[PDB]
């Protein structure tokens, strides 16, 4: 049928989705920035949508942005959060999956194994959850469906949420993979991807899923695709990953990019093996108690160690690791947001995908090898809005990355030990 005419609205629907400075551009022929909802025709279903949804003029990531992807685009945009990058993207995309029809492929097939029209990307279920949200109100009235899965939930209510039909799917990488390799989706119509939020995906370790789902699958390669990422920060190894899967686009940063962090306060501090629990100890009693707490530790032996030694001393806390049973699995997870144990030591080889959220202090117990894996680790900070705490002890062990680790923190406005510099 067709995809530009609104369906009969639903007064239940609606009381349900709808409850009441710089900018830098960098490229090729970057099509001139927006007014107002107003210039691009969008069509009747996203401004019908824009006043249902409270909306009144797009923001100054979504008025660099909108145009850009609607005139078949990539790009990558550099935005800190509550900058409205989520309608940014789904505004146009589904404009243009409004307009131009499902397809000619599915079209020639119209249950079971699904292939979504567009991919999003999202790091945790609660931004999955928050794209999905949007995506609804923006897709009311239409005949896109879209659907959402993530780790940490059950995976068959999703698997049957998904055989209902899905033109627009978002999701954790780790879950997609399931998805995928169990037969249920399939990439090879996919004509929108966009990755939000891209630097943290990376942080956690999905970049190998990523590199699946994207490169190593039946997914249209660049230049066919549209592509699009998100990201607050832009370190190296995120504009590598927008020079493989980007095509010749067009660079957004509103507020200037910090290359990482910047909600976070970084401590460096000497702390020999010997000390290391009896420091942690005094951590761990100026913590607000309330506040969760995440313990970074090299070795699996490590790990129980240690969470068996602060068990002892009566702290609430939790281990995932890997001589662990893999469904102790989320129950450690899930013990770790409730608060009943705010306290986690863990292995980053097995916090790998793993949505551990909410956590305001990270601790160095043990610092890896390089700097690129110290950045993931202090990544685990959550919110944006509140600042966070990276603690690190430091050694003997750790002189190969002294310099690393000075750069970094001159180059993140943290105080630098005095000692750290005559270590370099
Ligand atoms: N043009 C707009 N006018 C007013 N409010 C808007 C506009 N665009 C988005 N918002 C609201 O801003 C809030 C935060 O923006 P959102 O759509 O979540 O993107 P975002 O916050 O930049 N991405 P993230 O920070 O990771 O959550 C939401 O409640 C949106 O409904």
């Amino acid at each position: 049928d067709d995809w530009s005419k609104p369906l009969p609205p639903s007064e239940r629907l609606e009381q349900e989705l709808f409850s009441g400075i710089p900018v830098e551009a960098t490229g090729n022929n970057c099509p001139p920035h927006i007014e107002s909802f107003s210039d691009v025709e969008m069509g009747e279903i996203i401004m019908g949508n824009i006043e249902l949804t409270r909306y009144t003029r797009p923001t100054p990531v979504q008025k660099h942005a909108i145009p850009i992807i609607k005139e078949k685009r990539d790009l990558m945009a550099c935005a800190q959060t509550g900058s409205g990058k989520t309608a940014a993207f789904l505004l146009p995309i589904l404009s243009q999956i409004y307009s131009d029809g499902p397809g000619e492929a599915l079209r020639a097939m119209k249950r079971r194994k699904q292939y979504p029209i567009s991919l999003v990307l999202a790091p945790t279920r609660e931004l999955a959850v928050q794209i999905y949200e949007e995506a609804r109100k923006f897709s009311y009235r239409s005949r896109v469906r879209p659907c959402v899965v993530y780790g940490g939930a059950d995976i068959g209510q999703q698997i049957r949420d998904l055989e209902r039909g899905c033109h627009l799917l978002v999701a954790t990488p780790g879950r997609l993979v399931d998805m995928m390799e169990r037969g249920k989706i399939g990439l090879d119509f996919c004509k929108y991807l966009v990755l939000d939020e891209a630097d943290r995906m990376l942080d956690m370790g999905f970049e190998p899923q990523i590199r699946r789902i994207v490169e190593q699958d039946t997914m249209p390669p660049k230049g066919v695709r549209h592509t699009m990422m998100f990201s607050a920060t832009f370190p190296k190894e995120i504009q590598m990953l927008a020079r493989d899967f980007l095509d010749e686009y067009i660079f957004l940063a509103v507020g200037r990019v910090g290359s990482t962090s910047e909600n976070i306060t970084q401590k460096v501090v000497w702390v020999e093996e010997s000390d290391k629990r009896s420091f942690l100890l005094d951590l761990l009693n100026a913590t607000g108690k309330d506040s969760l707490t995440l313990v970074f530790v090299e070795t699996k032996k490590g790990a129980d160690s240690l969470e068996d030694f602060l068990y002892h001393e009566g702290y609430a806390c939790t281990s995932i690791h890997g001589d662990r049973s893999q469904r102790d699995r989320e129950e450690a997870l899930h013990q770790f947001r409730s608060g009943k144990s705010p306290i986690l030591v863990a292995t980053a080889v097995a916090a790998r995908g793993l949505d551990i959220s909410n956590v305001k202090h990270v601790i160095n117990f043990d610092l890896p090898s390089d700097i690129e894996e110290y950045v993931h680790r202090i990544g685990r900070t959550g919110r944006v809005g509140n600042l966070g705490l990276a603690t690190s002890f430091f050694n003997e062990r750790n002189i190969n990355i002294t310099k690393d680790l000075l750069d970094l923190l001159v180059e993140a406005k943290q105080e630098v030990p005095s000692w750290l510099e005559n270590m370099a």
